[PDB]
DNA sequence: GGAGGTACCTCA
DNA sequence: TGAGGTACCTCC
């Protein structure tokens, strides 16, 4: 039932598995599925451009973004397994761990994308979907 | 039939005398009765009183400034007898060339504030009054 | 200028 | 957060 909303593009780059971290300035205990939405903020076509280059060379040069990165909007899930300090996720994600610089970052694996996104109002941190959105998204989940 | 537009709180000080020179980036050859407007840019009550208080310690204790400084309005106006740069200011008014360190500086004299003070649109440099409102501007003179 | 689009800032 | 007041910026 629980989400984070998320800035696009790196929104979207949650749910498609290229961005595979997310950092905050605050821990959770949180662990399992995390819902992902975007929030009411619009991305200039100019940091798209610039951070789909940067994922390139962080991922390869054929790696599939989106097509759009709508905003405000329910885009899909992660399994949040793990919430690590700075220092924590250094030693265990070696590969990865320039990819956040956040005292906390957030380990998403199993991400899933909505076909069909729906419109919502986020809230700071994790929150709680109403029910009526959560049971569309799980059954657009199939 | 010439006017100067003047952000508050310096445009009604210069029609009270108290501001006696205003300074530009640009020379004008303009000489004589020079009307002043205030422009649409309503001055923050804060800039009011540390004005008021830096012009008591130029002029006097007792200096009386006006009750209000209205925006977008035609004020009054003052006789242009000089344009002097920068040099020239130092050179003839030493006693208030601190006044104004712009390129160049407009002597002003002989200043008269309307009673009735009328709305107007300004805009950049000299521009001319219409005549409708320069009519009821010197009418309001008596 | 004056007008208004936009970015920035705050939020019993 | 999302909302909107405000300051800042540009102007065939």
């Amino acid at each position: 039932s629980w989400c984070l909303s998320v800035h696009q593009p790196w929104a979207s780059l949650l749910v498609r598995g290229i961005k595979r971290v997310e950092g905050r300035s605050w821990y959770t205990p949180h662990r399992g599925r995390l819902w992902i939405a975007a929030t009411a903020k619009k991305p200039s076509p100019q940091e798209v451009s610039e951070l789909q280059a940067t994922y390139r060379l962080l991922r390869g040069k054929d790696v599939e973004f989106p097509n759009d990165y709508p905003s405000g909007c329910l885009l899909g899930c992660v399994d949040l397994i793990d919430c690590l300090s700075q220092k924590q996720f250094k030693e265990q994600f070696p590969d990865i761990s320039q990819e956040s610089d956040s005292p906390f970052v957030f380990i998403c694996k199993n991400p899933q994308e909505m076909v069909v996104k729906f419109p919502i109002k986020g809230n700071p941190k994790i929150w709680k979907l109403d029910s009526k959105i959560h049971q569309g998204a799980k059954k657009g989940l199939m």
